[PDB]
């Protein structure tokens, strides 16, 4: 009944599932596309075909194929990003949960998982949305969507292979809900999509992409933005990496055609294997199939795009935290580990500023080296050590979403910004490694709420604010709820952004302005020149 | 007879002159070449033909032809930098204070002024001799040199006008005291020479340069070395300055003699009246005729030579005061005045950095505003002016004395370095300009033992302990008086970069003198601009 929701593509049985003393509704793997599969891989997602009889979504769907992080088997800091379900081509589902009893008409937030575009996956433990759902009382739903080779190879002028087939798997997702989601009690006019990292450049893609702008209603984007540079790559770029992939695996690289029918006939993991040989450097944070800059889903660059106000015009919300480098500085930078300080040496120093600006000429790593490097203290492998994960943070994420805030204010209608720094309380990764990548996600889905889980109740407190800023902006375009201490709106006079910890909120003004400028004006211009 | 010397060229008659309550013998205006007059002008200088009867040097001698500032007319902070003597061509002269009774054999220091290779004069008085000779026993010398077109047209193939023979002038002066100082009781082994800006350049180059090296013991450098971006220019610039030089003076172009021939029948002023026309850019702190990397006076590249050790290797002590910049930034650059608190504006910031680095372009400029803004405040007046007092003192002193001291370092025998940074109670100048270019020179010279002078005591007692610490170094090459139980000024090595702060508190040691700006300004910057 509460349960049985006839939907436009036939009916949906779902689950009571208990949330903290208390229940709600799940609706979990639910078809929002064909199966891309066989002769369909690397093509754009077609719509779900109605079924007849009804859809058993008491239980997670499987996981897109992806490469899986075995690194530190065992350890719960890298494998709680891992699948945990099977993987299977067949992936394209999306979950629901809905406050009991079912709303009239309320606030919808839909999730867009990162990963780097090469992994990722709606069923993690920290995406489970039955706890920001009833707390908020919203309609929460996870998207999948397909990733690596699978859901970015790229060749442009191919109806085979066109390239962002993932990116158009996410807004069949978002169609489905702007379809459907009222049957569950969802307003869809007022939806929100979220995500973090790639689902945070997801986000602001599209937007960016006339196609996906009437979809959804407003944006929060968690530690990314669509112009990262590891988000894009040209047609050029992405048809140099696929030709690679086939040269990898010993295609037929004559035509377009023929590269994609030997691809479409090996196995998933073959393919995975031999994902991150065609990457053009050493390099970290950079990742083989990613969305391509084609015409189409983006008409023009996203630079030229952002300077014309060519996007959607409404508000967003979004923010870093402090120490977006360190999970990608302990996988390959040498000198980095899990089990020790960290310390870095010179030599290394140096080697890992060319891992972390590949794109990087001779004159363009001395001019980052020294701008991160102390000369009164050169030597000292702490300052060494954290200068690295400064570089990798404000060129992978910070100075990137600060352009976008910048470039977004002039032309939308409200932006918040926020500064995520608080010190867990179960240290997991080391303390070297500080607020690292996805940390904030936990807080947003309110995993501090389960007692079981052993956060302190500071940080429960934290949570409910966050989850709290986060529905009401998914409300009513403002974090803030009307009477009382305010977070400000992000001009571009003041610049003014929160900072999000246990602490009473400050606000600040010019996030990290004077290294932004330097990886958003002076660099870039260096490397134009040099 | 104390004050009849016989010298090598003629006899000399000098003057008892009163100090602090004794008295010491002068002999000013002793000529050490022969007048670079006439047809002599711009050519190498000859040596001073031997006189008969007794030369009269009771009186300080002329000033060479130079640019007169009168910005700030009656202004004493301006106008003691000025030829307070006529001025002439024939202005090669040398002024020696001798203690009282004269000393057998006695550590001997050369004064060479400083005002950028346009301008300056022996017998200003913060050069006066008398006190430094007197309180620390030293035979104390003061030398001149021609200095714009006059010591530095530079027209490269020519032996009419060389170029460098301000330089020669210098090398002269040198060679008479190696030759006369025994006769006034100095001792020609033992000579330092020192000088500040671009007296202390010039010491620089008389280190590099192989037909100087045997002419003095060692060396004392103060806000200035003579790899300076402003101190030198390649032949070429040399040449393309000569030559736009008589265009200027509607001169005859076709070759270098009828330029040259031309140039000599102009009266001095006219060549005066003209010399900024001459600079490439519109700039601060940029002096037209200036030493040039000719293969002679120096036979390769400043760097190559300081990389290769081909230079004098010996003891130096050197240094700069905290804001090199402020003179130049209130004679040329915008928003600035001496009678306001010189609040920058962002627009006139840009302004500034242009004029303070004309040699680079958009992108160098780019790193320049980079390195010295701060984007939480980037309309902070007050750090605008700072910054750009920053940029003017770290391009164009403190980091190529950096670069020199630690090049030099490698292959000298001890290096002793120091950071002036007291401001003088007395100062005329706004305090905005903090501790100005040549405001050492008058504790070095001993000024603030006069009382009539209004220094303070504590003044007077860092004048004491730089005089001490200059002619100590000069006796010994160190500072320090061993078995002393003062506060010891440490060698500079190239592994600990030590210096000391020079000021009325107790030593503080440092290390890595402006370290940050200067990797910017020696390695980072020349890297971009020798990019495209
Ligand atoms: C096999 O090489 C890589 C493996 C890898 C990663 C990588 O991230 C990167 O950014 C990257 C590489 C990576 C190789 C080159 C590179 O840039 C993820 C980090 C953490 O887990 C993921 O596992
Ligand atoms: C006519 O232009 C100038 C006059 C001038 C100076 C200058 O110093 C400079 O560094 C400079 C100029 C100067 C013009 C271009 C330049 O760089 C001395 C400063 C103070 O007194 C001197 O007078
Ligand atoms: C849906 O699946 C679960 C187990 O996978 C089962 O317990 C539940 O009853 C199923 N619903 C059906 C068969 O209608
Ligand atoms: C949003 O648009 C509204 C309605 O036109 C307008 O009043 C306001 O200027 C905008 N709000 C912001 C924060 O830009
Ligand atoms: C959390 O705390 C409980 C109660 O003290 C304890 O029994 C358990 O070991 C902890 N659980 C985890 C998963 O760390
Ligand atoms: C030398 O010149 C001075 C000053 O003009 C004069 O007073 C003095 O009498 C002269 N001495 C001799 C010996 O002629
Ligand atoms: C200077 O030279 C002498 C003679 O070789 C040597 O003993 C001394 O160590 C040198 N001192 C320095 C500081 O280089
Ligand atoms: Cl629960
Ligand atoms: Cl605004
Ligand atoms: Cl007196
Ligand atoms: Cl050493
Ligand atoms: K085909």
């Amino acid at each position: 009944s509460e349960l049985l929701v006839n939907t436009k593509s036939g009916k949906v049985m779902g689950t009571r599932v208990p949330v903290l003393s208390s229940h709600i509704s799940a609706f979990l793997g639910i078809p929002f596309a064909e199966p891309p599969v066989g002769n369909m891989r690397f093509r754009r997602p077609e719509p779900k075909k109605p079924w007849s009889g009804v859809w058993n979504a008491s239980t997670y769907p499987n996981n897109c194929q992806q490469y899986v992080d075995e690194q530190f088997p065992g350890f719960s800091g890298s494998e709680m990003w891992n699948p945990n379900r099977e993987m299977s081509e067949d992936c394209l589902y999306l979950n629901i949960w809905v406050p009991s009893p079912r709303p009239k008409s309320t606030t919808v937030m839909v999730w867009i998982y990162g990963g780097g575009f090469y992994s990722g996956s709606s069923t993690l433990d920290v995406y489970n949305g039955k706890y920001l759902a009833y707390t908020e009382e919203v309609v929460l739903v996870s998207l999948s969507y397909r990733v690596g080779a699978f859901g970015f190879l790229a060749l442009h002028g191919s109806q085979e292979a066109p390239g962002n087939v993932g990116l158009l798997d996410q807004r069949m997702a978002l169609q489905w809900v702007h379809d459907n989601i009222q049957f569950f009690g969802g307003d869809p006019k007022t939806v929100t999509i979220f995500g973090e990292s790639a689902g945070g450049a997801s986000v602001g893609m599209h937007i960016l992409s006339p196609g996906s702008r009437d979809l959804f209603r407003r944006a929060i984007l968690q530690s990314g933005s669509p112009n990262c540079p590891w988000a894009s790559v040209s047609v050029a770029e992405g048809r140099r990496r696929a030709v690679e992939l086939g040269r990898n695996l010993n295609c037929n690289l004559n035509s377009d055609e023929e590269l994609i029918h030997c691809l479409r006939e090996k196995k998933p993991q073959e393919l995975i294997d031999v994902e991150w040989n065609v990457l053009p450097f050493d390099s970290i944070f950079r990742f083989s199939f990613v969305p391509v800059i084609d015409g189409e889903f983006f008409p023009t660059s996203l630079e030229s795009m952002l300077n014309s106000g060519n996007f959607k015009k409404t508000q967003i919300l979004l923010g870093v935290n402090k120490d977006e480098g360190s999970f990608f500085l302990l996988y390959g930078a040498p000198g980095f580990s899990k089990d020790s300080e960290s310390k870095i040496s010179r030599e290394d120093f140096m080697s890992g500023v060319k891992l972390s600006v590949p794109h990087a000429n001779d004159l363009g790593l001395d001019a980052v080296t020294l701008q991160y490097t102390d000369w009164m203290d050169d030597n000292n492998g702490i300052k060494n050590r954290d200068g690295l994960d400064d570089i990798v943070g404000d060129h992978n994420v910070i100075c990137p979403l600060m352009h976008f805030v910048n470039k977004y204010t002039k032309f939308g209608n409200g932006t918040y910004l926020y500064f995520f720094n608080h010190r867990a309380s179960n240290l997991v990764w080391p303390e070297w490694m500080g607020v690292i990548h996805g940390y904030e996600i936990e807080f947003v889905f309110g995993l501090p709420l389960v007692k079981e889980l052993n956060y302190t109740a500071e940080e429960e407190a934290l949570s409910r604010r966050i989850m709290h800023y986060w529905a009401t902006f998914a409300k009513t375009g403002n974090p803030n709820e009307p009477h009382s201490s305010k977070w400000p709106l992000f001009t571009t006079k003041e610049q003014k952004f929160i900072d999000l910890n246990t602490e009473p909120m400050k606000v600040h003004q010019r996030l990290r302005v004077q290294m932004c400028v330097f990886w958003n004006q002076f660099l870039p211009k260096l490397l134009n020149a040099t």
